[PDB]
């Protein structure tokens, strides 16, 4: 039983990609035995003090900053190791939430 | 109960700031409330767009969260490690971050 099935469960969710009408989208990447949650929300700035910023983000946040592959966006991004418990991934889900909303604040 | 840093301290053969420095990498913690953060200053701040970019996308993909420090002084890797976590996990932790740091440094400073 994956760490992703156990969220899902954990969150009631059934599906046989997460996205929210609070305009988010939650990608799951269970690579490197550990479940990553991520989720772009905004495009990859081109500013060297707003890079800056977000760089310094990460020096204290649980929720850290990275950019897609792609070169498109900014990701928020959260992880936890395979062998976390099914309560430990709830956890990690609902503070990654509020972090997103957090980010796209203004 | 002494603190979880204090009994990394001691698992670590030491008796304020500090500053550790394990096979030429330097490791210094910043602490909160309820998390210990085990910081690696690795090279300094980058100041271009794409350079700056690059960190951002090295996030994605390794295993150790890359940022900078409050005063903008240096790009570091780090490691949080919650207060309530046992001194074991805090020592193999370190560990493990000095090993994962090593080989970002070689291959990305």
């Amino acid at each position: 039983e994956s760490l992703l099935n156990r969220l899902y469960d954990a969150l009631g969710l059934d599906a046989p990609l997460l996205i929210i009408d609070d305009g988010i989208q939650v990608y799951f990447n269970e690579s490197d035995h550990t479940l990553e949650m991520c989720c772009p929300f905004m495009p990859l700035p081109d500013d060297i003090l707003t890079l800056q910023h977000f760089l310094r983000l990460n020096y204290t946040s649980a929720v850290t900053i990275g950019a897609d592959a792609d070169n498109t966006a900014l990701v928020a991004l959260y992880r936890l190791p395979q062998t976390s418990t099914e309560e430990e991934a709830l956890t990690g889900f609902e503070l990654f939430i509020s972090n997103v909303k957090q980010l796209k604040e203004h």
